[PDB]
């Protein structure tokens, strides 16, 4: 079973929240802050899934970026992840890097950018309204992890 067989539509839960100190294993603290654009309060991982959720706090209560991958049990459930993330009729296309697939969207409200390439999906929010924040973000923990 992968990521403690939650369903699509799981959210990340450091267990200490904005008070935590444990940073993500695939992105940098200083590079999320200079690209997401808001100074550091604190960060917490997610160890639920195979490959931790990372959650990143500036000053607001709700997270200033989530970084969450899933390794979903088909295609079809990394699909329905990625669709529930990023509507197909309220965002546009995301196709970067090459062979990943999903949508995007950056409005007052914060942006989303959620791709899948088989059956892992990557979805990354950002309480910025340039979903430019949350694709670097997305690409840039696919490298680092290797997917």
């Amino acid at each position: 079973v992968h990521d403690s067989a939650l369903p699509f539509d799981a959210l990340p839960m450091p267990p200490q929240g904005r008070e935590g100190f444990e940073e993500c294993p695939y992105l940098d603290s200083q590079w999320v802050a200079d690209t997401n654009g808001q100074r550091m309060t604190g960060q917490g991982v997610d160890t639920r899934f195979d490959t931790p959720a990372c959650v990143f706090w500036s000053y607001p209560e709700a997270p200033q970026a989530t970084v969450m991958v899933r390794h979903m049990p088909s295609e079809e459930e990394a699909i329905r992840v990625v669709d529930w993330a990023a509507p197909i009729d309220t965002t546009e296309p995301a196709e970067e890097p090459d062979g990943w697939s999903g949508g995007r969207a950056g409005h007052e409200e914060g942006a989303v950018y959620a791709v899948q390439k088989g059956p892992v999906a990557v979805v990354v929010w950002s309480n910025q309204q340039q979903s430019l924040k949350a694709e670097l973000m997305a690409k840039e923990a696919i490298a680092r992890l290797g997917l």
